[PDB]
């Protein structure tokens, strides 16, 4: 409990903590990627009822992540938010596993809890583990930087294996073996990982910290309304700083429609998987398992771009990376409607065949999302790091999490928006995907994403003119 | 973090904390009381070899309890021990459940691990949860003592029902319904109880706690080997205070042999239970459910004594209670050998019936213990509260935990001797109780505990003259 010591505060901070972030990552795909598959046939819900029920949970997980970090900085440490919210998810996810053995009226009540209770733990844990595990940073770094910067890339490209496995074997363990084991190992994993984290409380050193903007932004919002009747250095610096965060808004709000096209891939693009040519020789591929094409698309787009950057930067002269501030976001938003347009065409080519009376077909759409996604996220991330004052740098990861969350809610609004305006004679998102006319749902989304990208393209122009004067 | 506040640190400290104590106990009985039952049939082991292992596990739960209490007091918080060691048994008691469902050589290493791992988590949590949950103490107790001493008496006779039920219904679910639910639910209880304990990390004030005697006892033991060549107030009082604790030893050691009769009751009498008249009409009674008669024995005796205390104290003039300082311990030891002899004479009355070719026969041996236990325990307890200074007061419970730990450990040693000193043509404890001549094993305990009683009486005659001479 006193102060720093080279022979105490160590690599356990690295090793024994991030295991929770790694388990939380195994969990969010392994569950979040599937779930609709479980709600469709195991719990028995309509195709337009499970996807809406899934987006809400995934979105909520990010909506929480915003508060998770804010709790961890502004109140009762970062070591507690890991301790409490790892435990909360173990309680949550262990109930989810008991929701696959005990026995809808008072079982959906039981499932909905464990689902949105896993998202509470998941949310608060993810927002603090990574930030706490990195507590391996000295003054000028006496040879720490070497092991630290390396360990994290020896962990980051390590959980990239465990992300592919989550979509591959964990799905297969749910779809073929049983949801008892599938969610069971996600639950045992977390108790085992939380127990070891708590045991290392010794080899870790906890540091004292405050969390803005939010606190500083709220104080300015108070000054606005309390001085409504009237219509020193803080006004000459701290208020002009807050106005700069309002400049991201159009770029921020336009990015929300990319996270809707990523949400269909998790839900609606799995109802198309299950209903088309499954078998490959003797054994088979699970429906959810098509996300390997999306996961691969990310991992390939990062690897290929990491080499194909200096080549782009040398041909067309730029400062650090291959023009990844604002052009990166746009490329991902162009690919965003492209996947939705490709999916619409892919639906017409085989549902029109079903009226006359499979695995290959969905691979492209899943990859077009994976390619555009690896750009937009690193475009979004490397935006307010380079385009926000250093007082609020890294304190605008919420500007990433608030893009996501709202993208899931924008999908769930859209799904319900076509549930009433097309129902019930011949709806798009039909209970029997073949009976209805689903492709028209992509004609609404692809179209929204295309026209959204057009306004984004006009926002960037009005930004390199209105924010290049500050 | 900062300082106490009446508007926060209250009943939440009493409720959310102590829920792990109820869970900790519930578990220890349901798991511990059975286990032999599992090992015998489920895991396929000899009756002399299963008992031996389980006494060491139990004995450990209490041996770890000695260490745990000290760990918490001498290093990094009590809260932290409750948090860490609740998570150790959460993991430890779930691998026991995965030991029931996944599948001897490898399956035993996994079991022993998971058992001895639970004993680790159980010892540390048991020793602290009570000590922390009771942090509702101010200077003159402004109406705290009223609600606090009411909550601790309300919570006491709540876990007495649970201890009843742990033997009654949790055993049914282990035997009849399959362990999986029995050992599984024991785990769900803790994961939940650990998250909820961490939910109230708000309404908790962590006091500036100090740990002893041990820290002082060790310094005196350290001073002996370095003052070998020599053959201000620390010698004039701390060493004088340390030598007074060695006076407990004769009696302290004598009690160990009661806890051996309580252990045989847990082990061998559960193998006798399963080989005798089960059928009680339509439904059947579980073998390990005989322990209800010992629980009743503890319960009924505590209820009966508290009412008939002033009556015995009036007829024979005494100060606070009806003569329970040392004389109480003699009563429990007399009852101690009374149960083994009754259990010996019971075997002759029906294992002789087996060779010539049942449920009520095992009811007295459990009652005689339970009665004798309620006297020897409070006797042992109210021993060093009055016969030790207020500096080491309550730091004499370690003498109680080392009576149990060594008492259950003594069974394994006892059996080990009698297994390797009688076999293998006609041994005492055998896989087939009808075959083996076990009746005399009970006479051996009955004799070693009868001797012990005579050894105790001699020691008590001196303890009222060699310690009263002060």
């Amino acid at each position: 409990r006193p102060a720093d010591r080279s022979k105490t505060g160590g690599w356990a901070s690295a090793a024994m903590i991030l295991c929770i972030e790694a388990v939380e990552r195994l969990t969010t795909l392994g569950i979040g990627v599937n779930l609709v598959t479980y709600l469709t046939g195991t719990m028995h819900l309509g195709n337009a009822t499970a996807a809406n029920t899934v987006t809400n949970f995934l979105g909520t997980s990010f909506m929480l992540c915003l508060l998770g970090g804010f709790i961890a900085d502004t109140f009762l440490g970062r070591y507690l938010t890991i301790a409490i919210f790892a435990a909360i998810q173990a309680t949550g996810v262990s109930i989810l596993t008991l929701s696959t053995i005990i026995p809808s009226g008072i079982q959906l009540t039981v499932l909905y809890l464990a689902l949105y209770l896993t998202a509470l733990g998941t949310g608060g844990v993810k927002a603090s583990v990574s930030g706490f595990g990195s507590d391996q940073f000295d003054e000028t770094e006496p040879k720490e930087r070497s092991k630290m910067t390396y360990f994290f890339n020896r962990f980051f490209f390590c959980i990239n294996v465990g992300s592919l496995l989550a979509v591959t074997v964990l799905v297969y363990v749910q779809d073929d073996v049983g949801r008892k084991w599938g969610y069971g190992i996600c639950a045992f994993a977390i108790v085992l990982a939380l127990s070891v984290f708590l045991a290392g409380t010794n080899r870790y050193r906890f540091k004292k910290l405050i969390g803005s903007p939010m606190t500083q932004v709220a104080a300015v919002i108070v000054a606005a309304w309390r001085n409504r009747k009237l219509e020193t250095l803080s006004t000459l610096t701290d208020v002009e700083e807050v106005k700069q965060i309002v400049r991201m808004l159009p770029i921020w709000a336009t990015c929300i429609l990319f996270w809707t096209v990523h949400a269909q891939l998790t839900t609606l693009s799995v109802a198309q998987s299950e209903t088309l040519d499954r078998s490959i020789g003797s054994f088979e591929i699970p429906p959810a398992s098509m996300a390997v094409f999306y996961v691969g698309g990310l991992l390939l787009t990062t690897a290929v771009y990491d080499r194909v950057a200096i080549r782009l930067c040398k041909k067309l002269f730029n400062y650090p990376h291959g023009l990844r501030p604002l052009q990166r976001i746009g490329l991902g938003l162009f690919f965003g409607s492209m996947a939705m347009a490709v999916a619409a065409l892919v639906e017409l080519k085989r549902l029109r065949t079903a009226h006359a009376h499979g695995f290959y077909l969905l691979i492209p759409q899943y990859l077009i999302v994976g390619i555009g996604e690896a750009l937009i996220y690193t475009g979004q991330l490397d935006f307010f790091l380079r385009e926000c004052p250093k007082g609020m740098k890294g304190m605008s990861t919420g500007l990433l999490l608030s893009t996501l969350a709202l993208g899931f809610f924008f999908s769930s609004v859209l799904v319900t928006i076509v549930e009433k305006f097309t129902g019930k004679a011949h709806p798009w998102i039909a209970d029997d995907l073949n009976k209805g006319r689903l492709y028209n749902f992509y004609w609404l989304v692809a179209v929204l994403v295309a026209l959204n990208f057009l306004i984004f393209l006009v926002f960037s122009k009005w930004y390199v003119y209105k924010e290049k004067r500050l």
